[PDB]
């Protein structure tokens, strides 16, 4: 029992992280085979980032323009391609601890692990989601750019974000390992701001589940709610729709309960009219959107 | 920017963890070297486990009694000897991944990442603190005792913990690698209930800090306090005492955000007398316990 934000275990995407520097600008590389992925403004300084011209930047640099460290051990740039806004760096060396991987875009609303990593080495890991508004709430500091976000399935590491910006407002902006940035974000400084984010209901939904799986049930009311009535509520309180397919994914959840979805969107929908009146509910004391049905069920069962 | 209750990178204890099965009872081990830890009860079936007599069922195993699989390759146990309440099997291979580590026990208030492991495989990585009352706040299901708890520093794993005991409650006890329980639980069933906890006010008080270095600084009040009398507030809230050594630890935060420590407790001291009224601190409408002083440091450097 207990139900705690969990990351992926990160050994696998440890093993690929390094370190990519391009002048005075030192950011993290996803190494996968004999290729670095890395957010392009590694060719930019701080000053280039208002409106960089990037196949300027990238124009007048070299293969040797790129230097790359794994570990303690130098990685020759034998290739340079801009993919969107990731740099491919082709290196001499595939990384012997390519995991199983893929290259995956999320939607909104699923969560994924980061591994936050400086100069190349790992920080820290965490889980997070990728908001409606296709930012992530993330820890990352100057030099996490490149960091990324990934999920594990047994032995596939899925790549789904690679961290190339921090919005004014504070929240975070990149790229799936394509180099195309969730939302409509764009690795230059501008009035380029965040859109409303919403809450994923959903991932709410199942975290009530998983709430009453570990025993927090005093918000489960008596009553049902149409989806629809569910909606008109979960809209005044920027909560996205709730859809007949989230409904169908909560169904495990469901299932284990006892607890149709629209009875939990009932007793939802009265934590969002009447609030937690002090209560919590996972230790929180406000509802949680970060974890997906999935989440909920791989954290209830076993799943390694 | 951004603060996120980060686990440490978990790879290098993920190539530590192993399964071990003594009869029905499977469980998590660390492969350290050519020995494997485990919790003793690995030993216990369900029903043994109201009152076990350990070196009963224990003299009755065997070397051969115990099965340890490292991925899918079989170590041969060439020894057995129980250390307070850990099994510590001595293997016929030396793990390679063995990281450089040390056997620390922590302090209550301290913060540890745990990998929750289930049949020797890590399912995921989160961070938690050692309760006051010696509990911990974990996602353990059947199956993953034997799951560690750890800090990474550098390049050397300190392992604080190790995953033992759902207790009633729902809460989690184990020990630390030399088998000694932290807190005056013991790996049998019994009225053994956890004591009352306490809220980490340094913890608390750190992540205030946080809050201020991240922006969310609207809970500072314009007034101080002694540390006497923000104890006595404390006490009242049922949060631990704040020493001088708690406030030497925070010098640093203290240092950057030029908020001297009796002051961050002066606006604790209201937010524990007034309350939150809704907002916010770093996403969370609770006062959060679970960082310490280095945790918030760590994070808001780049430490890696
Ligand atoms: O096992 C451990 O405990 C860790 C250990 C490890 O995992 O080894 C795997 C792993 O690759 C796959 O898993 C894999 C990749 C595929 O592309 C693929 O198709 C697969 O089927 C598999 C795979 C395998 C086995 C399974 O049971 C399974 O389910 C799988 O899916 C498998 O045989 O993989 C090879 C092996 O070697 C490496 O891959 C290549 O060498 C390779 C990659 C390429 O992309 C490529 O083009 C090429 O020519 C070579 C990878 O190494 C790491 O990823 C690694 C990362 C770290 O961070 C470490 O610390 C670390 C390691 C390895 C080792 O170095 C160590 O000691 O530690
Ligand atoms: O580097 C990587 O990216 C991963 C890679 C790795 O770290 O290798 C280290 C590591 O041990 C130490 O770090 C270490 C241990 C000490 O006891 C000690 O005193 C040290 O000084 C160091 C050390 C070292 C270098 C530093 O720069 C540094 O700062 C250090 O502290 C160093 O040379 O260590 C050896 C090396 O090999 C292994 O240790 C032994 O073989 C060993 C252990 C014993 O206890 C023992 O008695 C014995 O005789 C042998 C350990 O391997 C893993 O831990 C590992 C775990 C995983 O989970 C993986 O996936 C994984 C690996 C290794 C590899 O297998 C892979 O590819 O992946």
């Amino acid at each position: 029992s207990g139900f705690r934000k969990m990351a992926f275990p990160s050994g696998k995407v440890e093993g690929c992280m390094v370190q990519v520097t391009c002048g005075t600008t030192t950011l993290n590389g996803l190494w996968l085979d004999d290729v670095v992925y890395c957010p392009r403004h590694v060719i930019c300084t701080s000053e280039d980032m208002l409106n960089p011209n990037y196949e300027d930047l990238l124009i007048r640099k070299s293969n040797h323009n790129f230097l790359v460290q794994a570990g303690n051990v130098q990685l020759r740039v034998i290739g340079h391609s801009m993919q969107n806004c990731v740099l491919k760096l082709k290196v001499d060396t595939a990384n012997p601890k390519t995991p199983k991987y893929k290259f995956v875009r999320i939607q909104p609303g699923q969560t994924f692990s980061v591994l936050a990593c400086y100069n190349g080495s790992p920080s820290g890991v965490y889980q997070c989601a990728m908001r409606p508004n296709f930012t992530i709430k993330g820890s990352f500091l100057n030099g996490s750019c490149g960091s990324v976000g990934f999920n594990i399935d047994y032995d596939c590491v899925s790549f789904c974000y690679m961290h190339h910006m921090e919005l004014p407002t504070g929240v975070h902006a990149g790229t799936d390992l394509e180099g195309n940035f969730y939302g409509p974000f764009v690795d230059r400084q501008t009035a380029q701001a965040a859109g409303t984010d919403t809450t994923i209901t959903v991932n709410v939904l199942a975290w009530l589940y998983a709430a009453v799986i570990n025993g927090d049930r005093w918000f489960l009311n008596r009553f049902t709610t149409t989806l629809n009535d569910f909606n008109l509520v979960a809209m005044k309180y920027n909560y996205e729709p709730l859809t007949q397919d989230h409904v169908d994914i909560l169904g495990p959840l469901s299932a284990q309960t006892g607890i149709a979805v629209l009875d939990m969107c009932a007793s939802l929908k009265e934590l969002l009219q009447n609030g937690m009146n002090g209560r919590t509910i996972l230790g929180s004391a406000l509802l949680e959107d970060e974890f997906t049905p999935f989440d909920v069920v791989r954290q209830c069962s076993g799943v390694t």
